[PDB]
């Protein structure tokens, strides 16, 4: 389970 | 399960 | 379980 | 899993 | 897992 | 797990 958010 | 969001 | 957030 | 962003 | 951002 | 940011 992997969650990545970029901004 | 992998979630990735880019902006 | 891995969560990463970049801004 | 590899994410790269250039600007 | 590798994340790289350049600006 | 490697994270690199340049500016």
């Amino acid at each position: 389970l992997t969650i990545i958010t970029l901004e």
